[PDB]
C-alpha cells in the first residue's frame, strides 16, 4: 500500500531531449527520428516577445542559425519549418534512441508526466494534469521552454505537451506536440489571465476511492446522492459536472472497495459542505483532482 | 516559477533494473557491474517470513536457484552472498547500462527519488524523505520489493535505499545498498510500529522560502523569534529541533529572499500555533517537509 504523485520513468524522453539555440535564446528541443522540435518563441529577441510576427521573423532566419546539440555533440540542421507554434528543424541524423512515439492532444481534466529540461538537460520529473482552463501548473524556470509532458503505454510514448509560456497567475501554458496551444493562449508577452479554474470532480472520486484502498475511510458516511443533486453541491464549489461516463470510469474502483459511485459522492458533498476539520486523506489536507481514475487502477494493481 | 515535488530524471536507473526470482517469489533487483543487489527475503516462503533464518534458508539455495532476467534475456549467476539484509547475485555479465555510482547511507529528513518496479520493470518514479523515524511514505505493492531510492550528482547516481518492507502504519522500511535497515526496522513478517513520526523542520522552513520565491507570502509577518524560543513551539507539534547548521543551510534561500532565517521561524510558529485557516501554500493546505533546502534551492535556480 501507499499512494504517490508518481510519474512515468522518463529514461526514453530523456534520450530525446536537446538543447536548441537561435541568437543569444537557448531552450530545450524533442529529438525524435530526424526532426527536432521545439517552441518557436526560440527565435524571438526580448522585445519581440512584445508583439510578435514569427513569419517575418522566421525569414531572417537560415537552417545553420538554428544551434541544435544532444547531449555535446552538434547536430547538423538541414531544414527547417514552423507548424503553429512549435519549429520542426530536420537534422541529417535520426535519433538513434527514438522510442515508439506518438502525438497526442490530451483532454482536460487527463495527466501526464513532465520532464523539466535546462539546456537540453532533463533535471526533474514530476506529474501535471492539464486544468479545465488549460492551464498547468507545473514548476519551470527561464531555459525549461521546450520540455514535455507524456504518458507511456507500455514501450509507447505518446507526447502530450511542449511547455512554451509562463502566465501571470504562476501557470502555465503550452502546446501540443504540433504546435497548437491548449486554450486561448498565445506565445506573446502579454498578460493572458487564466479562466476559472475548476475542480476535476472524477479525478478527486478516484483519489477518495484510492484513499479508501489505503486505509483512510474516516470520511466515508451512511448517506447517499443522485448524480443531479451531487452536481448542486460540486457547482457551488466550482467541481466540474458529474456524468454517467464518469460513474462507468470509476467502474474498477467502485468494484474493488465495493463502495458505489453515488454513495462516494455523497462523501464528497459532506467534505466539500464541511471541510477535512483538521484531518487528511492520504496525507494531503485539501481534495487531490491529479489522479485521474486510470492513474488511482494502475497504482493500486501492478502495471508497469 | 512554479513549485513541485520533483523526483530526478529515472533513465540512468532504469538501465540498472532486473527481475530476480527464487521459488514462487519474483522481486526487483540492481544490475551494476557484475552484480545483482535485491532484498534477502527473496528466498523466503510466505511461511518463512513469519520467523526467518537466512543463513539456514540460504543454505539450501544454489546459484542455479536465483533467476536473474534483464529485461527478456536470462542472466546466468555464478556466485551468491548475503551482505546483512541484501542478497548480492554475481553474475557473468557486466551491465553496460552501469552508470558512475556511489552507495551512500542517507540521514534522516534527507529527500531522494524512488524507481518503483513490478518484475524488474520500472513502473513508477516519485520523490520521497527518509522519515525522522527512519520509514519512508512511498507507493508500494507485491512485486515492488527491491524498488531503489537515489540521488544524482550531475552523472552520478548516489544509490540510497531499497525497498523490502512494509509495516503496519502503511509506511515502509528499506536498507542502504550495503543491507543495514535504516531504523529498527527486521525483515521479519511482524509487527513492527513505528515511532513518532516528527516534522524535518528545516524542509518546512526551506518549503516556507520556495513558497516566498513563488509569490505566496501571506503567511509572512512583521514578528521574529529566536532558535531556542521556536524550539519552545517546535517541540509541541512534534517538530525537529532547530540548529544553527539548519541556519545556515538555508542561508542561499534566507539570502536570495532577503527574509531572516528567525524571521521565518515566526512565520512557522504563527502557522503552528493558529493553522493555515482555510488557505494554502504552494497548493498545498499542510506544512510540507519532504523538500530539503537542496532541493528548494536547485528548483529555484537551474541545476540540471
Ligand atoms: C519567451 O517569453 C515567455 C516565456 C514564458 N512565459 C512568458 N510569459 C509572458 O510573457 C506572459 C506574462 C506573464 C506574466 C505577466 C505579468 C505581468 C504582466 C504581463 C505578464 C505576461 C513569455
Ligand atoms: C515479504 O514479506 C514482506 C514484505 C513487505 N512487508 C512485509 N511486512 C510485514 O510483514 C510487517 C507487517 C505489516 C503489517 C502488519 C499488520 C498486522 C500484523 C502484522 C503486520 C506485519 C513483509
Amino acid at each position: 500500500s501507499g499512494f504517490r504523485k508518481m510519474a512515468f520513468p522518463s529514461g526514453k524522453v530523456e534520450g530525446c531531449m536537446v538543447q536548441v539555440t537561435c541568437g543569444t535564446t537557448t531552450l530545450n528541443g524533442l529529438w525524435l527520428d530526424d526532426v527536432v522540435y521545439c517552441p518557436r518563441h526560440v527565435i524571438c529577441t526580448s522585445e519581440d516577445m512584445l508583439n510578435p510576427n514569427y513569419e517575418d521573423l522566421l525569414i531572417r532566419k537560415s537552417n545553420h542559425n538554428f544551434l541544435v546539440q544532444a547531449g555535446n555533440v552538434q547536430l547538423r540542421v538541414i531544414g527547417h519549418s514552423m507548424q503553429n507554434c512549435v519549429l520542426k528543424l530536420k537534422v541529417d541524423t535520426a535519433n538513434p534512441k527514438t522510442p515508439k512515439y506518438k502525438f497526442v492532444r490530451i483532454q482536460p481534466g487527463q495527466t501526464f508526466s513532465v520532464l523539466a529540461c535546462y539546456n537540453g538537460s532533463p533535471s526533474g520529473v514530476y506529474q501535471c494534469a492539464m486544468r479545465p482552463n488549460f492551464t498547468i501548473k507545473g514548476s519551470f524556470l527561464n531555459g525549461s521552454c521546450g520540455s514535455v509532458g507524456f504518458n507511456i503505454d507500455y514501450d509507447c510514448v505518446s507526447f502530450c505537451y511542449m511547455h512554451h509560456m509562463e502566465l501571470p497567475t504562476g501557470v502555465h501554458a503550452g502546446t501540443d506536440l504540433e504546435g497548437n496551444f491548449y486554450g486561448p493562449f498565445v506565445d506573446r508577452q502579454t498578460a493572458q489571465a487564466a479562466g476559472t479554474d475548476t475542480t476535476i470532480t472524477v479525478n478527486v472520486l478516484a483519489w477518495l476511492y484510492a484513499a479508501v484502498i489505503n486505509g483512510d475511510r474516516w470520511f466515508l458516511n451512511r448517506f447517499t446522492t443522485t448524480l443531479n443533486d451531487f452536481n448542486l453541491v460540486a457547482m457551488k464549489y466550482n467541481y466540474e459536472p458529474l456524468t454517467q461516463d464518469h460513474v462507468d470510469i470509476l467502474g474498477p474502483l467502485s468494484a474493488q472497495t465495493g463502495i458505489a459511485v453515488l454513495d462516494m459522492c455523497a462523501s464528497l458533498k459532506e467534505l466539500l459542505q464541511n471541510g477535512m476539520n483538521g484531518r487528511t486523506i492520504l496525507g494531503s489536507a485539501l481534495l487531490e483532482d491529479e489522479f485521474t481514475p486510470f492513474d488511482v487502477v494502475r497504482q493500486c494493481s501492478g502495471v508497469t
